[PDB]
DNA sequence: CCGACAGCGCATCAGC
DNA sequence: GCTGATGCGA
DNA sequence: GTCGG
């Protein structure tokens, strides 16, 4: 937080790009930038002093010279006062609505969370849920909380069948204290890249966790991923806890250790790690690591047996999960 | 300058 | 029905 | 918006 101002003016410019300009590049741009600046680990003087950092050039300096000089930002400013840019900006936070169908929205005249409730019909499955759990979804999850969810979540895994191994990932695999939601990495030996010798493989644990009154509702749900919400159970006369999101994915139990590296994160972790990959003349994904070729075309999966072992193709140390949240 | 910017699963749609 | 493009989110 | 060649 040495730096959060700054970060924060990134951050709402990255999202101002994003949801309203729908110029994703600016947003990945801004974003980058946020991240690298969290990790300064001095208090920035200067914008001059920024630019020396990868990832902030000219015009973010200017901003930094800004910020620091009045601690605001003119353009935000303006964009703040901007009536379809405050309604694009706030209808992207229900899950489901992005900035196409908030823009969508608005011209319809459905700009406020009252207009989104009194046209449930005008919404889709997803869009729908997320309105339900609006308010739950905003807030984070305490790690003691995740602690226990995970607790349900493997000894309900283990109950279908002893075989499955369930990973925590995300934000929580990197030790943080508080997680935005649940992130599940699932294997089962009937399933490699070699062959899925058991179908269902997803949909059995889904459907035990449902049955146990652990997952509430599904956003989306197909062979391998899953993306839903869960409630810890409460006590007698307690309150009840807020509904959370769950993601859940099936991995090739062979391709763990990629698989693991992908959904352990950051995304922007994962964005730089990959970037510099290609570089090094490598491709990764969450299932394998494979060469370039002159041509560019990826060649075969290279053999991995760590997640070490991905960090060593392209020459990078090895950081664990605890230092890769950028 | 100018092309490149990580990679991909699921939902939904148009075109056939 | 299929396939490919697009939205959305991870 | 920023970068590398
Ligand atoms: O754009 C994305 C989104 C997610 N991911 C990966 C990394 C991330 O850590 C993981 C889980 O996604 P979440 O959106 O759940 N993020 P994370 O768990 O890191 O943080 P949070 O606490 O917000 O959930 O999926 C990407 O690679 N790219
Ligand atoms: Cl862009
Ligand atoms: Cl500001
Ligand atoms: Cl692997
Ligand atoms: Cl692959
Ligand atoms: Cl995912
Ligand atoms: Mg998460
Ligand atoms: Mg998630
Ligand atoms: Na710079
Ligand atoms: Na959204």
């Amino acid at each position: 937080t040495l730096n959060g101002g700054i970060t924060d003016m990134l951050t709402e410019l990255a999202n101002f790009e994003k949801n309203v300009s729908q110029a994703i590049h600016k947003y990945n741009a801004y974003r980058k930038a946020a991240s690298v600046i969290a990790k300064y680990p001095h208090k920035i003087k200067s914008g001059a002093e920024a630019k020396k950092l990868p990832g902030v050039g000219t015009k973010i300096a200017e901003k930094i010279d800004e910020f620091l000089a009045t601690g605001k930002l003119r353009k935000l400013e303006k964009i703040r006062q901007d009536d379809t840019s405050s309604s694009i900006n706030f209808l992207t936070r229900v899950s489901g609505i992005g900035p196409s169908a908030a823009r969508k929205f608005v011209d319809e005249g459905i700009k406020t969370l009252e207009d989104l409730r009194k046209n449930e019909d005008k919404l889709n499955h997803h869009q729908r849920i997320g309105l339900k759990y609006f308010g739950d979804f905003e807030k984070r999850i305490p790690r003691e909380e995740m602690l226990q969810m995970q607790d349900i979540v493997l000894n309900e895994v283990k109950k279908v069948d002893s075989e499955y191994i369930a990973t925590v990932c995300g934000s929580f695999r990197r030790g943080a204290e508080s997680s935005g939601d649940m992130d599940v990495l699932l294997t089962h030996p009937s399933f490699t890249s070699e062959s899925t010798k058991q179908p269902k493989l997803l949909h059995q644990v889904v459907e035990q966790l449902q049955k146990v009154h652990f997952i509430t509702d599904t956003l989306s749900k197909g062979e391998t991923k899953f993306m839903g919400v869960c409630q810890l159970p409460s006590k007698n006369d307690e309150k009840e806890y807020p509904h959370r999101r769950i993601d859940i994915r099936l991995i090739p139990k062979d391709q763990y250790y990629c698989g693991v590296l992908y959904f352990t994160g950051s995304d922007i972790f994962n964005k730089n790690m990959r970037a510099h990959a290609l570089e090094k003349g490598f491709t990764i994904n969450e299932y394998t690591i494979r060469p370039l070729g002159v041509t560019g075309v990826a060649g075969e999966p290279l053999p991995v047996d760590s997640e070490k072992d991905i960090f060593d193709y392209i020459q990078w140390k090895y950081r664990e999960p605890k230092d890769r949240s950028e």
